[PDB]
């Protein structure tokens, strides 16, 4: 039960976003949610989707995580509008198709670094600014994938950005631990989202989960949200620096 | 929210058992609990500890996991008495002191296999029998420690039994996944229990968590309990084959 | 260059055995070799295979690793016959077909412990006895499979026994390290051997390596033997408690 | 024996460099070596160092890996001067001292992207340019540290860059495996080098290996060079996507 709790959810674009699975769940557990977005199109989609939520106010902030000022100022504005928060859910990542859809060895410098910037470094600077609204401690959760841990066909530069994200979680864990800020990741299974369209062979990835994963079925966004609720709440008070695979068991097999 | 759920908890000896932290947690969440014990002295503690629970009936079964017949019969009687169950918490391990307290390379054959039998194999046969009471699916959780993944000073033969246990979890996950039974581990941080007195150096293991783990404190039985509730509930539906470290972040650092 | 080195190689059964690939390599590199076997039939193969090698003397010993007396007297005879040694290549596993070719949850207690005994515990007692003949230090290597790190269909009880072995290596590396005894594993890809016939679906496992492993081919016994030469020699002087995958890269992908 | 082999060694700074240990070993084994260096003002010192080797001529190229042009043009010149190569030892990394010595949460975007640039991305562009000189296959090795697998105090931004590097190696291995190019990492224990002065608490780190690693000693640059010889030669055919810890076993303990 997350009554009197407040969470910042970053990275909803539409109803299929993993972040929206998080939000339906936290919303049904009673949490007050605040939302961040990059594109105005996503804000419009948040205004719509909010009609399905209990949230009695829209708290929507534009934060492009590529800009120090937008992050610095977004979170500072949040602290002034709703006060102290209990956690962040980070569900942001990006890489160019042009790098994604070529040989990994052909990845461009700017594409590699763009993927690092949005997909990894964004969590560090969000943590630093969000720390400022958690004087009592809290919980930060980032969304990753099995491609950070193993080379997965066609995931390429985003795989290296995920490996980077996952180490980011650990180093943030050790750093903000003494402040009672826990930092963790959910390694979600593949899930048809707007961004899934960027991954070559994604239909064959889906199929292979069903055929080979222990539960012999794919996961959904609500399943990610149910584990986010665990990590973002007191239930997981002794868990930081961890990576939970919400993935039907597929991480455990070969 | 486990009203109308039933969980079999194996391995309570006294008030400081990890499994008793699992029990107070699931008891407060509204679960019906069934307890298994080995020694008569443990059943005596269980009858006492039940007075602190909300459980309106004592369901207590002697099950020494060295005995196929006792596991087989124990569980069949559980099903005759309370019907189908939603899960099992496994909190059972054993090795001889004489093996634990010598050089690992001096470990006896009989003591090595003893520690495999009670501390690993017992999971497999418990799953097999518990599966008969979970026709519609469920959740099995075992307790491990970090010495199953890395060589920890003085954990010796139990280290290899926990490596085995952790592989047992994954192979059980892949085998019983199709029946909608999930199987996971909790890697608990060090916690003062009756069995902790078996581990050479345990006070220095304690202190080292506090000074080096991200959270700079040790965990307790309730914290393991809260992660058990998550794992034993529908909040962790897409999660199987997993190993959650309830250990203040210690697994993540070096 | 391994002239004036002596290595004990355990577990050749015929020309296909992984250990005979190791032998050919160590033999081509100049090492003196001592062989142990279980079955009469394997001693006859050894006698025949020795004509293909450069060894001027045949040093063959019957050691059934289920017997402490055979391991203890085996290595002691070895000391009397050839003197101090530089290392041991261990290449021994067994599980019942009846357990392997059924569901893992259905594994018998005696089959599980049988598999631990031959396939894991054997390394501990071998290390203890070989250590007596390595007063200046040396190197011990064991043969593992990826299914000790992940659940692989049909590997079943042997996957739990390899998980046990792999931990065994790490605890022994720690225990014996001050004695300048290094202990490592090689995780070999699937290879056609007499024992590969016990694992259901082997050919499917072969094909999937060709299809999906980075090198898009299978490895062979000589490739394992060349990595053994590295681990058994001074080239690997800083390396212990390690698991080297000689599997065309299959361990790094998913 | 590496006669009629040619290797490019990137990252010799002085006689304490891990890349110079690599050079000594490979030089001793009869390889032709080519050296790359960052700044023209330290060509004269590198030339003096290499008088120690049995190289008949200096093959020295200035390549700063922050520039694609320098990498592209450097490897093209090497091809014209020397012909086809058999592999590359990558020993390059960099982070700001100013990001190294703060809270990891306080890392600047510029400093976090620079470390990724020099310490991870450089491997990718190097492999792409070196692959042009390895039409029949070959071997690429990069140097990482345990800090990329766990959070290590004071390693901060470099730890996340090594996590990146380590995934880089996995993705490169999958990409390039069909070309018969293998890509691996050596994870070196702590070694007193020019760059080690930049890590806070280095001697404490030394002392900890001495005290806690299985071998109870530190490793040296020549021990890295010997694992490098194995990884760069045919002894390691079948090994790719791998991370060999040359660290006295410290990685396997906790
Ligand atoms: N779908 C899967 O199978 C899968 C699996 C595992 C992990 N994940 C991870 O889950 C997370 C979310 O992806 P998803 O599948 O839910 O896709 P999604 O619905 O497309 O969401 C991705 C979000 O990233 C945001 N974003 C990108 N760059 C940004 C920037 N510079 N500043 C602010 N926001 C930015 C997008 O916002 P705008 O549209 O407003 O630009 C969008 O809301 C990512 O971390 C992804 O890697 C996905
Ligand atoms: N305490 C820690 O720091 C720690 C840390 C990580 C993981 N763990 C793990 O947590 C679990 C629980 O142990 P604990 O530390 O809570 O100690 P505990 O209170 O001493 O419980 C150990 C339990 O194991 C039971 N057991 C031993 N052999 C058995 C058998 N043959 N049949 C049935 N039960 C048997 C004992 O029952 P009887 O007394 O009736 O014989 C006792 O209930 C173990 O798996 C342990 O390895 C503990
Ligand atoms: N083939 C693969 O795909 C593969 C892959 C990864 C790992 N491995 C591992 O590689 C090792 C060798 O297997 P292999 O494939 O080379 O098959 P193999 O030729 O059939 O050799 C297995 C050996 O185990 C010996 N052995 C079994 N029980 C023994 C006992 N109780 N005492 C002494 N020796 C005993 C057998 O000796 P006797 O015949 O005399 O009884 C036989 O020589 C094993 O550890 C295996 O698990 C194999
Ligand atoms: N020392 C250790 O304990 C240790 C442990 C594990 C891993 N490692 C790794 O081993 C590798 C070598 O480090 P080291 O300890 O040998 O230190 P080092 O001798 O100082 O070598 C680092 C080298 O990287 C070069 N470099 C930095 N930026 C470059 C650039 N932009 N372009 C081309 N070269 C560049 C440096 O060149 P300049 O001198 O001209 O600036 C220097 O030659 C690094 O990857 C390091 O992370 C070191
Ligand atoms: C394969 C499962 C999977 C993993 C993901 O990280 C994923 O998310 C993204 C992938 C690529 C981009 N991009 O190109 O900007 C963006 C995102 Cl948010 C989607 C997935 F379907
Ligand atoms: C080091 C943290 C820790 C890990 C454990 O597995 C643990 O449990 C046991 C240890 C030894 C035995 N035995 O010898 O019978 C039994 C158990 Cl239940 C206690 C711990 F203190
Ligand atoms: C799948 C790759 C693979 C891994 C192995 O461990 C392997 O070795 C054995 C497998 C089964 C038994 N047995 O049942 O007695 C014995 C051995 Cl020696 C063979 C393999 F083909
Ligand atoms: C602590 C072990 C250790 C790991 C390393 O990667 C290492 O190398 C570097 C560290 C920092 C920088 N820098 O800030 O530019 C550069 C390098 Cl080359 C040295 C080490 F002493
Ligand atoms: N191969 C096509 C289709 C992928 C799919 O199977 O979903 C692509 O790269 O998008
Ligand atoms: N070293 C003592 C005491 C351990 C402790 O509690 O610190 C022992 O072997 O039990
Ligand atoms: N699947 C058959 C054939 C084995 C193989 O495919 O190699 C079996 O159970 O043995």
């Amino acid at each position: 039960n997350l009554e009197n709790k407040t969470y910042v959810i970053m990275g909803i674009a539409n109803k299929r976003s993993i972040a929206f699975g998080v939000a339906k769940v936290l919303d049904q557990l009673g949490a007050k949610l605040v939302f961040t977005y990059r594109k105005e199109r996503s804000r419009k989609e948040l205004e719509k989707l909010l009609e399905q939520l209990n949230q009695p106010e829209a708290h929507l902030y534009q934060i492009d995580v590529q800009s120090d000022e937008e992050v610095i100022n977004g979170f500072e504005q949040i602290g002034k509008d709703v006060g102290n928060i209990d956690g962040v859910y980070h569900s942001i990542a990006f890489a160019n198709m042009e790098d994604l859809r070529g040989r990994f060895s052909e990845t461009s410098r700017e594409g590699f670094l763009l993927a690092q910037d949005i997909s990894s470094y964004s969590l560090t600077i969000v943590a630093h600014e969000a720390k400022k609204l958690m004087p009592e401690g809290g919980s930060i959760v980032a969304t990753t994938y099995l491609g950070g841990e193993f080379a997965v066909q066609n995931y390429n530069v985003m795989g290296v950005a995920k490996a980077s994200l996952e180490a980011n979680v650990k180093y943030l864990a050790l750093d903000l631990g003494p402040d009672n800020i826990r930092v963790n990741a959910i390694s979600a299974g593949p899930i048809r989202t707007l961004s899934a369209k960027g991954v070559g062979g994604f239909n064959t990835i889906l199929k292979e989960i069903e055929e080979r994963a222990p539960l012999k079925r794919n996961v959904d966004q609500v399943e990610v949200g149910k584990t986010a609720a665990y990590l973002l709440s007191d239930l997981s008070s002794g868990v930081t620096g961890e990576n939970i695979h919400v993935d039907s068991g597929f991480h455990a097999i070969k």
